[PDB]
């Protein structure tokens, strides 16, 4: 069909759809919750991961339909485990709030449905916001952050002057080291102190801190040693299949 058609046709579907990595707590291993990721199963071109297919997605002005649709999913999926595992802690999906969801009316509500159909925690979903999101319009930012707490979701600041003024005003409880910061700090002084930087700020103002990208035991272990709370990367588990992502949690031992 026409480029509009063929989007909005894979999400409605679910040929888009969450495959879920694993974040665990570096110091034991413990799992904490996963990251909902979106994947395209393609039809003809096989499993393209976002990089592969997201600016047709942003082309056709279509990131609300996918953004909506992974948040969906990810918390059905978490709903899920929580019904199989009813003593089970307050296990965590996060998932990217697509760009533009903040100017969206009506995101609140959706939210708000969305923990509530499926019997979520405080916290439990917890959404993903880059700066380049807050930049578009901060003011706007401020309200529906504050708003998105209030419902009981979980605010992450993604690839954490601009961002320390941000962090001051917006109530996020969690912060991400982008992977290429953690993928080059042994070989790279700037990067080593960017991960530093990060993981201080987290400690002294009471956020958790999530390292991505952690390839190994070596970085696994110098993120250990500066205190960063969790990591996710494919020294532990790359992103999962729902199926694989249940047989993961089963054979887990979960952080707390
Ligand atoms: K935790
Ligand atoms: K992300």
């Amino acid at each position: 069909l026409a480029l509009e058609a063929d989007l909005r046709g894979a999400i409605g579907r679910g040929e888009i759809t969450p495959y879920f990595q694993p974040i665990v707590r570096l110091s034991t291993g413990a799992l904490s919750g996963f990251e909902a990721l979106a994947r395209w199963i393609h039809p003809r071109r096989g499993m393209l991961p976002p990089d592969e297919f997201l600016p047709l997605i942003e082309e056709m002005g279509l990131m609300s339909e996918l953004g909506a649709h992974m948040m969906h999913a990810a918390a059905q999926q978490l709903s899920t485990w929580r019904a199989a595992h009813p003593a089970m802690g307050n296990l965590t999906v996060s998932v990217n709030l697509s760009t533009g969801e903040i100017d969206r009316p009506g995101l609140v509500a959706d939210v708000a449905e969305t923990l509530r159909v499926n019997r979520l925690p405080r916290g439990a979903l917890k959404l993903e916001v880059t700066e380049s999101d807050i930049m578009r319009d901060p003011e706007r930012a401020a309200v529906i952050l504050k708003t998105l707490r209030d419902a009981g979701a979980g605010l992450a600041l993604d690839d954490f002057f601009s961002s320390l003024s941000y962090l001051t005003r917006l109530p996020f409880d969690t912060l991400k080291i982008d992977r290429y910061f953690v993928r080059t700090m042994g070989n790279n002084a700037g990067s080593a102190k960017i991960v530093r930087s990060v993981v201080k700020l987290g400690q002294d103002l009471d956020l958790e801190v999530v390292a991505e990208g952690v390839e190994n035991a070596e970085m696994a272990h110098a993120l250990q040693s500066l205190g960063c709370d969790y990591g996710q990367g494919f020294g532990y588990a790359p992103a999962l299949s729902p199926q694989e992502a249940e047989v993961y949690l089963n054979e887990a031992y979960v952080d707390g």
